[PDB]
């Protein structure tokens, strides 16, 4: 006989997988299919009588289910992958409607249900009998409705929202079905005992979940390197949560496990394994997907068996009449419980309009969830408490509701969508669709180029491979502020790919500038976005009790704003270089000016949070940058590692040995954060680039004691014109710069970065200052007088060393037009290049300068040829006129040699030797 | 009660991954630690009576396990993804040794241990069930072995060679112990019925498997996307081919999905998805490792309950020592049956030394299998075939056996790796890990270089990252043969990176010359160890037998030529990319020229192969390399969505509509090669790139019938000074230039591609042909009459086009130095560019060649200036002399605008400004 059971699941499971692969988009999932095939299963082994062998006994092997057993098989199995693959950012942005539609979302519909099917529903039924129907099928399938929505036509409002809201619904309706379920066995008397009763199974089992998600996420932050063990603790765990939850606690076990579904979803993403995190989805899904074949299997039989009794209580001709009004009892229920919350629903969360009220109140698919509780019902009946048509009468009742609402709820969805003006794509989407349409295309066709090179195999055959591949202004305001959102979004996914930022945090600032690409039309709200997710709401951190450790301050003040302080860094850089592309574009345009001021006003409160964090904690900023940075760069390690791997370039020791390093760096880092000692000024200074010229004794002036580096926001450093007093070192912070007399056009960004020098032009040249600094942030700077850099002067290659730096901070100043669009990172690069020359010019001589190079002088006087005959002053920034300059006084200068598509996508993109080339690589004629 | 054999599963399952992880490189395996535990707990309950409660009831309830459900719960666990993950390639290189070493070497085992244990082995035994222990513990643990041998010294050989091994033999002792075990209970009695009973039980359930993997094969290729029910598919898959096996057939059901495993290994790595592998072996490998800690504890505790029985085994005091008897017994055993195979094993596939020898004698780990078929022989034993006692000595003398076997020979087996000089790393492989381990050092510093640009979050700390990171000639013929091999794996690597090749032939290829690096002394072998893949037999297709279908004969060609098709294309242009980058690197060696004499000759059988294929089947070439493009190409695609998915840049919708799509296309070609019609000549005549030339008129002379296009090899095509009779068309195949009179020098590859046009320059010009042109394979080539081009060259745009193709097949001829190691590919763009203009010079011009530039003179006579007046001839290959050229004659021209570090590592890798970038960006002192 056991052999008949595993059978019979086999038997299930090999018609589930059937069912999934016919029935791939067809508007119609493979659940019903189950239901609707286990139905006639069961019909023909009791209603027609026929002896259908193992598979008979299987059958009538598992009608004798115990109902515990059924939901400690089922019931976890079903909801930990559900729990599982949530995207808590997502969720914590809307958690407000989501507890508003769950917890008194389900009470009402309870209720509601309840009294409409006890007022008019003849079979002299008991009230705690009907709110235990209402519970029951007040529980709606988490993943048939997450298929629907994404077959459906949803952004990421109703998503989110309505699969959140199932998934919650799932454990109320669970835990309300216990409760009324337990009606008078003993206990669940007076309201005291309800009170209590819902306090432990709530309550403890919630506590016991977390307990041991706490426990098994810090044994995955201990464990380093291995997938397998990942998969296996998280099934004993789980087993151990619902043991500990029903036999040793008396807690609701399924509620266990969800909670601990819910807690590896929300704080164990880093826990676990960069390349295990599909797997172990993949096989909960798997897992999940058994459970829900074989339920809904078992659960056809079980109502064909009971439906076709001795009783005969299909034949009565009568049951469907009820079957009908029940499921309209459903939809008014779903409409009553949506149209209370609407008042509040709107004023939380995301908004909530009467489009996305009928999307929700139609989208209610009760599933595996309610044919499970049903199939828990009958059985264990007949008693005193529940009778035995008081059974089947649930069982067939709630098939019936979930064969209906999975036909009807599962399809004319699709055709309501039709209507209400929502399968309409907007442009700014469009945009992007056809925009990544034409990529396929472009990186297709560069492959067919690449792969037409060698001559062994011969030609390739275009068509074939087309065949497979067959799936493929300047005055309006509104599409100006959409193609800098679009630059927006492309910078996003060029850092993302470079590795600025982890893939939840590119995934929250695309998820917000898709929402604030819907009001184009106003002023950009790309920041309300990302408003949930920066908060810096109070410091009593600070106020003694727990600086005495003086690090777990550090520890703590990570984990909370760790993830805002990627969001406002890669906020601000996007923005930085989208509106430096954008005045690219446009040049000169009003309505380009409009949307730049319109932006950096915008991105105002994004500083203010830097600022705020920066002065509370010093070191924050220093550790979070060290964690992005590192896990970039073991991101970029693990890659060519598995490219290794893949190639079996070397051995599987060394190999295994480098794979299990860069896991185990991964893992400290996810761990905890990067312990980064607080940086001296001496350490600052010899950091610096400059001090390099600065001598070791010069360097320990009691280590550069007496001055505190911390500079407030819009401290000045030296006015204009004043004479140079000294020069300054920006170790870190920002500082602006501004100066009419000189050439501030085009200067969209004015800035200098890190490690820097600014004012040693003057000071080594005598000139008044040329540009007026304000820090725009806290910035750690140190002052150092002219006469040491006088002094240091003395010796040739310390003055060309110093020279050259004043050369690179010249042309960050005097040509913003091509050298502000660039760090300090690359310019290092090019003055220090050996083509990049220091000379002295003698009168008489001139300027070298060429094709393919750039020129700078810095002190003396220049004379053009071809040209009236000018002055030109010391900072000059000398360019070829025609793609010459004489010298005149005494003079030393400097010479130097010199996804971006989806901002401007269709304003971006034949001779007889073309034709050839397409002819030679392509087919007849396919455009390139 | 249930519950407590549920609960005693879990308690199991947490102690072994505490095991796990606390023991990962402990150089002692988890599986010890978990029998000493088992052992512990059930010495803890019933050798000192203790009651556990209802850990104590789990262990009671699990002590009578059925046998034959035990079989069918744990071996097929155990043996599925150890005959799943196997690399099929490398056990078809090396399968005879292997069937050697698993069915006669099981045999020899067997009689050998039975007699043994029955001469001198006191307990009054039965040949019948002596011979049974011999099969029972003849078995080797797959997965510790595998375990060991990763953490072990073994190229590829041994690795290889011992996990099939131990793979099939526990198929084939799983066999003979079925045999044994069933002495005399009604059957089993003659010869002619063991016959009979193997050749069922062998034969029948390998026929069972193989039918079940085909039609799940054939499932899986009609499965689009969808990962989970791949997964499901097979464990429903695996569940039916058991049960048909043993409860429909009589069959072994464990040899059955062992079959099932081997079957998905060799033919069903193409059915199943690209990423739901990864997926489907971990969770595979999850089944198979929470089987073998259950049935690790199982055996413990059964054993713990066994040996202090009533009848005290363990307090005998003397069966310790038939147990160390019985482990010498398996090292003689083991000793002798690889010495009686040691005079055939040498001969076949992978030569075995006596080192490799005595590592394979040594590395016998009896495991899991050998414990779950002794606790099959303690359970239902006490009866009269197999009394009791004669049962727990086979439990207790299994269990003692496996505890030595992986303490002693998992243990001292790495201190004999120390010895007999095989842990050394050969300096061939000693350089390639120093050279990935050098470019995961600049990987990570351009990545820091990366991240230093920003300025909202600071400097980073480099001394952190660095600590995560922390693991971190000419005259000698030798190493300029590893010099020119090491090129040859840059190639492979990066034509795999780009796309030529899938995973496994880069495996293969990487493997094979990692072979050949291991005789750098001698010839190259790198084609020996390509020469298994490369087979073409036989063509009795041809014989008229098949060829009416005339379209099964495509599908089985391209079926059986296509890895070695692949292979032999990477294996071509990988020597030719190599030629060429090792004559750039030394130049004019005589050491280089031997060495690349050396690899032209040795790469010509697999230039024979691909004629031999060509001439067979002509169609077959063109298949294969569009199913390579389109494999590539989706990859590509699948990349790009992948990517897109992981931003969340679009919707749900649209993105899984485009994946949908693309796993579409890839399954319908992994399904089906290629469809490709056979391309008439008017077709290629159309896709060849002078067609635009050539008019539509004369595009039709009747098609372009009564010609051939085949030319078979070596046929020439116009001699040397010879009046330009014509132009050739070459639209597929090879064709080599010799040239006494050109400057031939450093052409080392001479050879023109498919879509070219050869000689129309001396047709155009009238010179006598500048090339002697032989056909290296069989081209397909056609022959246009010298009349008809002249005619084309009645208009301007048709004469400036002919011209440019004239130049650019006399760039290819001129100057080889640079322009022969670049395709067709680029020269085209490089001809077609606005800037390269075709110009008509008039007597006394020049010639204005320039920096960045290159020229062409096609007819007419220069003077150079500076140097003596030379009477430079038509084809001229002009270049700037010095980083001029005045025209004499009626001339008309034409201008131009102008991994691999692997084969030199250690020869291809300061100033005060170098110093300031080094510590703007990095730390104090660290060298880039
Ligand atoms: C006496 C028990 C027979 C049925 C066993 C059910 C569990 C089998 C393995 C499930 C995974
Ligand atoms: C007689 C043994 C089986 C009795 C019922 C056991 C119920 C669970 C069977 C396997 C279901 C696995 C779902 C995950
Ligand atoms: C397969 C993974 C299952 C995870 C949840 C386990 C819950 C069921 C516990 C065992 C059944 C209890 C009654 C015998
Ligand atoms: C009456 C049966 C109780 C034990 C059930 C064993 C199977 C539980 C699910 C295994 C996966
Ligand atoms: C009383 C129910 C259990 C009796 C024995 C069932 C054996 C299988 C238990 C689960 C083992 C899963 C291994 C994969
Ligand atoms: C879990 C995946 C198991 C795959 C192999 C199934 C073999 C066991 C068949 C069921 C037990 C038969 C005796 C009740």
């Amino acid at each position: 006989s056991p052999v008949d059971a595993v059978l019979f699941v086999g038997m299930s499971l090999v018609l589930g997988i059937a069912s999934r692969h016919l029935l791939r988009g067809t508007r119609v999932p493979y659940t019903v299919a189950l239901l609707v095939i286990g139905i006639a299963l069961g019909s023909l082994e009791y209603g027609a009588k026929h002896n259908l062998g193992k598979i008979g006994h299987g059958i009538r092997i598992w009608n004798e289910i115990d109902p515990e057993l059924l939901l400690a098989v089922f019931l976890p199995a079903l909801l930990f992958e559900s729990s599982f693959s949530m995207e808590v950012h997502q969720i914590k942005r809307c958690l407000g409607q989501m507890v508003l539609l769950a917890v008194p979302g389900v009470l009402i519909s309870t209720a509601c249900l309840g009294s409409l099917v006890k007022v008019t529903f003849p079979y002299e039924w008991d009230w705690k009998t009907s709110l235990l129907l209402g519970g029951l099928l007040s529980a709606t399938d988490p993943v048939a409705v997450v298929a629907l929505l994404k077959e459906l036509g949803a952004s990421k409002k109703l998503s989110t929202i309505i699969e959140g809201e199932s998934l919650m619904n799932d454990g109320t309706a669970i835990v309300v079905f216990q409760l009324f379920l337990k009606m008078a066995m003993g206990q669940n008397s007076d309201w005291s005992s309800i009170i209590k009763f819902l306090l432990k199974v709530a309550l403890g089992a919630v506590g016991i979940g977390l307990a041991f998600g706490i426990a098994s996420v810090i044994w995955l932050k201990f464990i380093f390197n291995d997938t397998v063990i990942e998969i296996t603790l998280t099934i004993a765990v789980s087993y151990f949560a619902y043991y500990t939850a029903q036999e040793w606690a008396g807690a609701s076990g399924v509620l266990t496990v969800m909670t601990l579904g819910m807690f590896y979803a929300a704080f164990a993403r880093t826990a676990f394994k960069g390349d295990s995190q599909k797997s172990l989805h993949h096989f909960w899904e798997m897992v999940a997907y058994i459970a829900n074949t074989l339920i809904f299997i078992l659960s056809g039989v079980v109502i064909a068996e009971g439906i076709l009794d001795s009783d005969k209580i299909a034949y009565q001709g009568n049951s469907w009449r009820f079957l009908f009004l029940l499921y309209v009892y459903i939809q008014l229920s779903r409409v009553v419980v949506v149209g209370v919350l609407y008042p509040l629903l709107c004023r939380f969360g995301y908004g909530l309009d009467w489009k996305e009220s009928i999307i929700l109140v139609w989208s209610g698919l009760r599933g595996a969830v309610a044919l499970a509780l049903s199939l828990s019902v009958k059985q264990s009946s007949g008693n005193s408490h529940i009778s035995k048509e008081t059974g089947t009468l649930f069982l067939f009742f709630t098939g019936g509701i979930v064969f209906l609402t999975l036909i009807v709820n599962g399809s004319t969805t699709q055709f309501v969508l039709r209507l209400l003006r929502m399968d309409i794509l907007p442009a700014p989407k469009k945009r992007i669709l056809e925009y990544t349409k034409y990529e396929m295309l472009n990186k297709a066709l560069r492959a067919f180029q690449d792969l037409g090179d060698d001559e062994e195999l011969g030609p390739a055959d275009w068509p074939t491979v087309e065949s497979y591949i067959s799936s493929l202004d300047p005055k309006s305001l509104k599409d100006i502020r959409m193609r800098f959102l679009n630059g927006v979004q492309a910078t996003y996914w060029e850092m993302l790919d470079e590795g600025r930022i982890s893939e939840v945090t590119a995934n929250i600032l695309m998820q917000s500038v898709d929402e604030a690409l819907d009001q184009v039309s106003t002023t950009l709200c790309d920041w309300r976005g990302l408003k949930p997710h920066v908060n810096f709401p109070n410091y009593y951190n600070f106020l003694h009790s727990k600086v005495v450790p003086r690090k777990l301050v550090t520890y703590f003040a990570v984990e909370r704003l760790e993830s805002a302080c990627y969001i406002s860094a890669a906020f601000l850089r996007a923005h930085t270089i989208a509106r430096q592309q954008l005045y690219d574009f446009l040049g000169e345009s009003n309505i380009g000016s409009i949307v730049i001021n319109e932006s950096e006003k915008e991105g105002e409160e994004a500083k203010k949070f830097l600022e705020k964090v920066r002065s509370s904690f010093p070191q924050v900023l220093r550790v979070v940058k060290t964690k992005q940075v590192t896990y970039s760069v073991l991101n970029h390690l693990l890659g060519y590692i598995e490219n290794l791997e893949k190639v079996g370039l070397l051995e599987e020791k060394e190999i295994a040995h480098l794979h299990d390093a860069v896991q185990t760096g991964l893992k400290k880092l996810l761990r905890n954060p990067p312990i980064v000692k607080l940086p001296k000024l001496s350490d600052m200074i010899t950091s610096h680039p400059l001090s390099v010229a600065l001598p070791p004794a010069f360097c320990e002036p009691l280590k550069h004691s007496k001055k505190e580096p911390m500079k407030l926001r819009g401290v000045t450093l030296y006015k204009e014109g004043s004479k140079p007093t000294g020069v300054w070192l920006i170790f870190d912070g920002i500082v602006k710069w501004k100066s009419k007399i000189l050439s501030n056009n085009h200067s969209l960004h004015p800035t200098f970065s890190h490690g820097s020098t600014l004012g040693l032009y003057e000071v080594l040249t005598g000139k008044p200052y040329l540009c007026d600094l304000i820090t725009d942030s806290m910035v750690l700077c140190f002052f150092i007088d002219s006469e040491k850099i006088l002094s240091l002067q003395s010796d040739s290659t310390i003055d060309d060393f110093l020279w050259q730096e004043s050369a690179l901070v010249l042309l960050k100043l005097l040509r913003p037009q091509i050298f502000e669009s660039v760090a300090m990172q690359e310019l290092r690069a090019l003055v220090s290049t050996e083509s990049s020359k220091l000379t002295t010019y003698v009168t008489g001589e001139s300027i070298e300068i060429d094709c393919n190079s750039i020129g700078l002088l810095l002190e003396g006087f220049v004379k053009p040829v071809g040209i009236k005959e000018e002055l030109i002053s010391s900072p000059a920034a000398l360019s070829p006129s025609n793609g010459q300059y004489i010298v005149e006084t005494r003079a030393r200068a400097i010479i130097f040699n010199i996804h971006r598509g989806l901002m401007s996508w269709p304003e971006n993109i034949l001779s007889l030797s073309e034709r050839a080339m397409q002819l030679s690589i392509f087919g007849s004629m396919v455009n390139v």
